């Protein structure tokens, strides 16, 4: 398995995305970034049952939950609908309980905003920090 | 106390509520429906950890579930950013197990839309129909 | 061209789109419609450029406007984060006017919601009823 | 007229607002940022038709684009559906033709999320850079 074919995705901009300036809205981009993460665990070949609450096939809820601590973003060029957007992932593990991606949106070539979010592993009912899950763990070491 | 005060609501219309024909993206109305609803049960004095999944004070997950199964909407004049909107709610008691709200819109004194949204009662653990929660029948009975 | 490569269609249901009940929050159900119909149109080959606003390519902005008057969903069986959907549209003809798309969810080869939205067509400027731009005629003649 | 009063907004956490984990999902922090930077422009008393596109009573579009070029959020304390937050905004003129507002969510006087929005004001059909609107500029200057 060639990594590009779990952090190189793409998306098309849809109409409920913009706003009335003609351009897409600017928090829409995170949900693309959260959206196309994971994306990319379930190309990489993960069960959404073992990560996701919420999930139909969840033999028990997930027992480690991954909040996002901090995300940020740069808007560079404007986005609109029906634009094409080629996303590149690339993650990064900060340490054994923490990880983050880095996105960056390219249309026509040209990058129309890139963005960061960082996760901390947390054990869902105590929210102790602890290790990272085995399967993203998995995804972190083959996305390097 | 006068249902008015927990049936009549407003809300303003917001820049992201809006696509780029310049007016309120359709969907948006379910939400608001959805959020003055919560609105009317706070304003009439439930509290939401009796009701809602996810909230703070719960000592024990809500047992009784309210899916939507039924909602619809006519939307009769267009919709702007900054809009004041007067929120008119019509609770039925349908039958011991079930309910639903109508929501009328309102701008300038006119009807811009109006939507209907119906719930059922079930336990959230069996998915089994079952009575109303006493909160909501309440409510219900006292928004006759 | 065979029809069902543009008017079968999937996605997967995303976490972002469930709430704290474990199972998708109603209102997204539209947003996914709406998605769908502007996907189908793309994959009939029609040019966003041509009937949505705020696109990067128009030369002009869209004459006609089509928003929607009305739209409804059941809700038959829960929706889970993970949920591979098969979406199968119907768009209608209505009048020379409007039309509307029935949408069919199945998820395991059941049907878990469906819905239906209509839409008029007017003028952008002067929002008098008027024609169906023809490449919206197009679709709805090869859809039959 | 004292700043606290467009400065000191309130919002209540609505249960389409959370996910599957049981908490606000990330991105609507961002939602209610701009909403209240909307608040609070109105409420030091901007008409709204003025400064959005889209907008009911706007004799001409207005004729600069504030577009947010950056923004980033800390999440520090888990955030719940029928949650109270006290919002403060703090603004800060940049230079003659940008901006940003922090924003600080407290719920229960503990600070659980704060985030930034930084705008460049452009020129809505050139794209080029220009002075702020004159009333955003009066706000600034009143929340100083």
């Amino acid at each position: 398995m060639n990594p590009e074919n779990w952090l190189l995705l793409r998306r098309v901009v849809r109409f409920g995305d913009t706003d009335a300036a003609g351009v897409m809205h600017f928090h829409q981009l995170f949900r693309w970034c959260h959206e196309s993460w994971e994306e990319s665990l379930e190309s990489y070949g993960l069960n959404p049952a073992d990560i996701f609450p919420g999930s139909r096939k969840s033999e028990v809820t997930p027992e480690v939950a991954l909040p996002i601590i901090h995300c940020q973003a740069d808007f560079r060029r404007p986005i609109h609908t029906g634009d094409a957007l080629a996303m590149e992932l690339r993650p990064e593990r900060l340490n054994p309980n923490s990880f983050q991606v880095h996105f960056e949106f390219r249309c026509e070539e040209q990058i129309a905003a890139h963005a960061l979010i960082r996760h901390l592993a947390i054990n869902a009912q105590t929210r102790h920090r602890c290790a990272l899950p085995e399967g993203i763990d998995r995804w972190l070491e083959a996305s390097g």
